[PDB]
């Protein structure tokens, strides 16, 4: 054979992940690579060094057919490492079936690597809990099978069917809260049948790496010196962390833009309900996405340092320059950090949210109860902060 490693996502957090696995391997120049991300991402200067290194668009959660191309270009015998986010696994492996058909016996699936895209995953269990997952988890094992064999989506249980691969391949899943699996007694019967098949998305990992696997993994995500030096003061710190939408309407983008603004106002002002305090230096951690809804911080934003959005925020953990504090909108970001560093996290949602009963059904909020990140008395949507 040859291997071809298949990485199929370009979201911040399994991108990181992956980046880390082939970090761990990047002293093999000759095997091949298709990453899920443009050619661009990364610096030209390393992704010149590899001489079998495709870079291929994901649209609508599958790659597209380019994908099909690039493995025209290998007649060997090959065996697929897939590197993919659990959420979308299901639409990403699509196109990847569709070709073994036209090549069962030369194209094998060797091993999946699955990870959490972020936080869907756990909003969507949250709407789990009052089904039968003990049958929901067989009637899946099923329903992947036809799939496999048909190449048809059909799932009845489309959240559940995530976590069956293992049932069809050597399979390794990589978790953003193992807590959550430990916390939800709902989902005992999945916690057992996927035993010894997952480790927390931990980024420890990057101890693990060599000096120089380190050093070149910083390149791959875009932390360099300068960003370094922003930290360099001793005074103690405390990161806004935005937010995004998927959403073009310029209403909805506004809107967003406008809300974050004001809740930074509300911990950088003495005035604000959630007031850090004057010890402080006020930095911004922009979400990666956030495109305009990030300019209109820096515009407006007085006394800040930016930290540049698309450096993603658990490298700070990484690398060993957290704050002292850090408070902003709901993220996958906070699920890595340890509870005396929260300041507040604030949700959003498109229902008015009017009281607490309304705030207890938001699935984000019963996610971080669930895992006590936040506590009930303390809840906070960003509409409900008046105009600073
Ligand atoms: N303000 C932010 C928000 C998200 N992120 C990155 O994007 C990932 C997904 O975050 P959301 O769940 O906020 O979309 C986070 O785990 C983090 O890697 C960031 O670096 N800075």
């Amino acid at each position: 054979s040859k291997t071809i490693t298949i990485y199929l996502d370009h979201a911040s957090l399994p991108t990181l992940n992956q980046l880390m696995h082939f970090t761990k391997e990047s002293e093999d120049k000759e095997t091949a690579r298709i990453f899920g991300f443009s050619r661009f991402k990364l610096p030209e200067k390393i992704t010149e060094q590899y001489n079998n290194i495709h870079f291929v668009e994901i649209k609508n959660n599958r790659p597209t057919e380019d994908i099909f191309t690039i493995l025209d270009q290998y007649p060997e015998k090959l065996e697929l490492d897939l590197h993919l986010n659990i959420a979308h696994s299901i639409q990403l492996f699509h196109p990847i079936l569709q070709y073994r058909f036209k090549h069962p016996d030369r194209i094998s699936i060797k091993s999946l690597n699955l990870y959490d895209d972020g936080t869907a995953e756990y909003v969507d269990l949250e709407k789990e809990e009052n089904k039968d997952i003990k049958s929901a988890i067989k009637k899946a094992e099923k329903q992947l099978s036809d799939y496999l064999l048909t190449g048809k989506i059909n799932f009845d249980n489309p959240t559940l069917a995530r976590y069956v691969w293992q049932s069809q391949y050597p399979v390794k899943y990589h978790f953003l809260s193992t807590e959550y699996f430990e916390k939800a007694e709902f989902l005992q019967p999945l916690k057992t049948y996927l035993a010894g098949k997952y480790q927390k998305m931990d980024w420890s990992a990057y101890e693990k790496l060599s000096p120089e696997q380190q050093t070149f993994y910083l390149k791959l995500v875009g932390f360099s010196d300068e960003t370094k030096q922003l930290f360099h003061t001793e005074q103690t710190k405390f990161i806004f962390t935005g937010t995004t939408t998927w959403e073009g309407n310029t209403d909805i983008r506004e809107y967003y833009a406008k809300q974050q603004l004001n809740l930074l106002k509300h911990f950088t002002h003495s005035e604000g309900d959630l007031f850090i305090g004057d010890q402080y230096k006020i930095y911004f951690k922009g979400h990666p996405r956030g495109g305009d809804i990030n300019d209109y911080i820096l515009k407006h934003a007085k006394d800040i340092t930016n930290i540049p959005a698309n450096i993603s925020f658990e490298i700070l953990m990484m690398t060993g320059l957290l704050p002292d504090k850090v408070g902003g909108v709901a993220s996958s970001l906070y699920f890595s950090l340890p509870k005396e560093k929260i300041s507040h996290i604030i949700f959003t949602s498109n229902k008015k949210i009017k009281n607490k009963e309304d705030a207890l059904n938001d699935p984000y909020v019963r996610v971080m109860l669930r895992l006590g990140m936040i506590d009930k008395s303390q809840i906070i949507f960003w509409d409900s902060l008046k105009q600073l």
